[PDB]
């Protein structure tokens, strides 16, 4: 039943703040969609999405600025997005862009899974449980993943989720919970091979 | 195959420092434990837990502050208990004191459990997923849950907890997977009815 | 069965059955497809299987507690229970009433497996919600050391099975929140 | 695990039933461990400890034994219950009890009771628990009010078909010795 | 099948097949989807599975009798077991009326096994309902130990397995309570 | 079975038999776990299956024919099939003696399904591979209509069923590749 | 779905096959939306879209049909390089493929070629996976250069059998038309 | 099948096929258990199933390259798809010798399906892993608009599948972690 914003695309090297800003642009005050899909937007923020992160008023008057706190709660510093950008604002940046469409812990976990692949049998860091949660010990792979790897292996990361990401919009769109358009489009503007 | 710390209790109303103190005190130094345990532990960390945390160094040169750092990280800082905290000191140490014997997730999906169950149909807060990570969601709830039912709700939110992690005790002992001399003294020193 | 009011901790068996008859006082006829009649608390089908063959609107006050007496007292044999500990009886009886009997029963004889320590005490029971000669005869040996702390200790395992049983029941829409919550908060101590 | 060494005649009393037990299996008699190891009156360890005797398996006499066999396979089913309301009835779930274990014929009794209660006219349907209480008694109370002693011969033969039904499944799997089976239909089953 | 009326206990072939013919004889309407319309108790699709391409108001008594005999006695080869034993052969072609053939036959044949020893006095025979000569070979080999005993012994066996049948198909209400308790009624003996 | 040698098509019940007696004459080694020792093709276990209670030594030849006729043709009831086309008959008996009788008889019994329109000719049989007299009623009307082309069809169509199931043998290395090349071999025809 | 609306005699060649169809199904006739709608010379919308043609259904000529028919049950399946090594293999495989989709027949032709191969001592099994490559084009020339005519015979009445034992199955599910089966053992099953 | 080295992306047919013969060049014997002979990369398996019957000691270069272009170009119909597009063909070669051709086939035909538009431009593909008339039709409507981009997001779509392939694949242990790195390393673009 969840509302995610699979609605637009950011250009690649968005930053959080730009994500952020083209969600509440293309999803601008109030937007009507079905009871089944979590019921009508203001700002992009379903009823439920703002009664679960605090605000208790009218929804009519729920200002753009009180938006972004709770766009930045659920999909930026709920995740822990913030811990990840002071190691790698591109690899934070690639995962909050790809959470807002998919919800935060589907990118996280093929974070976790790639970053085990590339740890090279548990010599540079043991194996992470894939459970979708950034914690000290994913932070703690991640940076002896770039001590080791560098920046090749922060794009190589980038590419490793964008492939994950590629097989997932084939799989939703074959069962009609994902627009072709949309896939056609994120190919085109996100994959860099 | 996941070392935890079951290995002695700490009276009702310790406190997060009085927790750890007493996992570094029960496991000081070195003790063996089979492989299939995570092998041979230093101030209560296994080679897995420590690598996994950061440290590169021999294990027989691993300091008491650096173990209890790798404690607090999996233990309060991973699972943001130092978050539930701020909101309850009390509700923080027991999800605390439970995590470090069974691992953090389950007591909190047992917590978010019971916060659906007390939010009235979803007229306090809307339901939680029970995924087991403490994440702004979570903490509304608390919040909004603590506003309506006071120092009572905290206290049966507390019982609660111990009526889950009692039941689990039951489950564990059947399977052997529990030691029933402990679990005889958790209900005797835990269990508040 | 009977889980409609809170009954204060560590009520008796004829506080339990007392309740029950004020909370549910006296004949009010119902449609055939809410249980039919009752009366002081007894549908139509309790009071046949007990052998009430009487027109359920003479049904008196004392047959009533007679046919709850069968089936939530002498029936599971917690009379026999009550000569070892009338707490625990009357621990599973509140149960018993609010979950069916067998329920609190199977959780009792699980939780004295775990405390036989390996068998040493005495053998593991069948878990089968029955109370007969080796269920009592298991209570008696682990209430043989330390009476006092035994019985406390056990009566609290009940309350943490029974507890995490109401969450499993709230969460299906099986049992009332606030009913869970007053429960709880009946039992919180010290 | 029971006791399915031997048959007592038709008609035979509790008293019958377990003083059979007590002559055939008297005193030591070995058993492989698989099999509750050892007997003392066909008592085994681990049913004497249940029960409550603390002492030595050599020092366990004869009347211990028998104040056993009948907590196992008389009161504690409730026998006693049935017996006031039939002796004969009582006694044949004990006989198939002391071979079987007590719930398994009180199953079948439970189920039978609900075909002969007449699409819930006499008396409502029973949960077939394997436990005697109050509602099997009261149930078996009407059965015998409306059908008199022609439904207590009727209602052991019921018994007698499922028991003899059981015995062919277990011959099959190995687990009820043929012998035994065919001599058993011989002796006990009246139909 | 022809569950409709009980016939006395040890009923011949003859006499099983006359009481089908007067208690379902002539015309009676059954609904569609149960066979629909009988004459002397054969619906149309066993009169045509038989040979009787003529209109069922003209199939007469005679007819209807070979119909019978060919589906309950002739198909499942009871006229052969008839040669070795005529009362065990009346006890299944009773059996197959009420049941259908089959489930008697496979009965008498997992009994059969139980009682060759460990395949001693016969090999184990495959319980596939169906008669032929190995099953008539076990029946002779079983019978040439202690004849009136086994053939008594044998129906006892079969009687269990039957009765125990009827317990699950009343459960299930595929079979009448009342049947069930005059069934078992007419068969206790001392 | 009797897997063991080639027939010419169309090969009389006679020279089925005849066949297996002469390839597997005398006494013939096996190992116990595949029925033992044979003499003339027949197992100990088939022999006391049958009444043979003698010595495997001393069993005639023709013993062991009687023994392949009561098993491959009179138990199956082939005799009977006989009677309305002994082609056919020769056919399922080829067809049981290297798979088992029943194998053959459903494929008879579901190729007389599909053949009878939809119900029209004749009603649907149960596919149980017991021949009776439904079955025998069904290829009598079935045969009713152009004898000889249904009788050329309802082999052609067995061997289709018969020739599938070969593959599939083939592949489980239930069957030998070079006797199912040399099976299909024998009956190809313009 | 496909072309199962008559049969052809035995030895007719793919054009004969084809030309069947077109005479059969020729010009404009209507089906149900579930099955795949109506024809035009036994063309469906969705196959002449399939196929490349972009224009009106009632505009397909007679010749643009039979390139669509040999695109899907001729050249699609490589029935043309099957035909180079057995004109009469290519044909049977084209008759069952009309009548079932090409991948069914071809794959019984893939198990039947492994079962002759002699527990891989005249080539290696393939993998039965419908589709004619190379591989399965290498064990036919093996298969016939050791069987040669006779075993090119005994593959076409293995096909068949595969075949009339398939038509079983779908007339048992009623997806197959019973006179059709049995006018089909009657023409084409030769053994 | 070959998934020994890395090719640089957009390597032609040739280079593919050089770059086997070069990193698994020369006869090397292996005992049975280990595909036995090789010679130029082809195992006996595959030389035989592709006709060739001589000695693998003398199996030519040049025959070896037939082999390969048998199995992973002709065979699988990537020649008909080059004179669409030689990138795509030269793609799902490069993907065919690492996991074997059906897979990236299968991939291949899935993206179109999804890029057809609700089947407004082409109806959908049987995702059979076979290059045929309807996967070339389908191949050529979506090139008619758009050919340059449809080709490149085509072929990202194609790494995406087999991006993600590598990790489930590295998760069993049936690839090579540095592998998988070098493989998107050598594809990383900007
Ligand atoms: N695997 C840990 C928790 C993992 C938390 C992880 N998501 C992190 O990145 O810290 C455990 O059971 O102790
Ligand atoms: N349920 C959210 C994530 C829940 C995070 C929750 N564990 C929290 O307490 O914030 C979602 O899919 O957007
Ligand atoms: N003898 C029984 C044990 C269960 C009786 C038990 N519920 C009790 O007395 O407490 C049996 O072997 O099946
Ligand atoms: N076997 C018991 C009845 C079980 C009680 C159960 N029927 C309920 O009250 O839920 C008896 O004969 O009294
Ligand atoms: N006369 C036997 C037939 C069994 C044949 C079967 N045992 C086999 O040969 O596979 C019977 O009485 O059913
Ligand atoms: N002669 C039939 C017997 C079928 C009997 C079965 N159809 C039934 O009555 O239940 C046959 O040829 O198998
Ligand atoms: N059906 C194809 C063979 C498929 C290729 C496959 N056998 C592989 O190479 O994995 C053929 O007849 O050539
Ligand atoms: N007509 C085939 C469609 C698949 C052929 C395809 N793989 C191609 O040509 O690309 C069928 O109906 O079963």
């Amino acid at each position: 039943h969840h509302h995610h914003h699979s609605s637009g695309l950011v250009p690649r090297g968005s930053t959080k703040d730009e994500i952020f800003a083209a969600i509440l642009s293309r999803e601008g005050g109030y937007v009507d969609h079905p009871d089944d899909r979590g019921g009508p937007t203001h700002w992009g923020i379903t009823l439920t999405t703002a009664r679960a992160n605090g605000y208790m008023g009218d929804m009519r008057n729920l200002t753009r600025n009180q938006a972004l706190k709770i766009l930045e709660a659920d999909y930026w510093y709920g995740p822990r997005l913030d811990q990840v950008a002071i190691i790698s604002h591109s690899i934070a940046a690639e995962l909050c862009d790809t959470g807002v469409n998919m919800g935060p812990s589907i990118p996280i976990k093929y974070f976790q899974r790639w970053l085990n692949v590339f740890n090279d049998q548990q010599k540079i860091y043991p194996d992470l449980i894939a459970d979708g949660q950034i914690g000290p010990r994913t932070l703690s792979a991640l940076t002896f993943f770039l001590s080791h790897r560098r920046d090749e292996g922060e794009m190589i990361l980038i590419r490793a989720l964008n492939c994950s990401q590629g097989q997932r919009y084939l799989e939703l769109a074959e069962k009609r919970q994902a627009n072709e358009s949309f896939v056609y489009g994120w190919i085109k503007e996100r994959v860099r091979l």
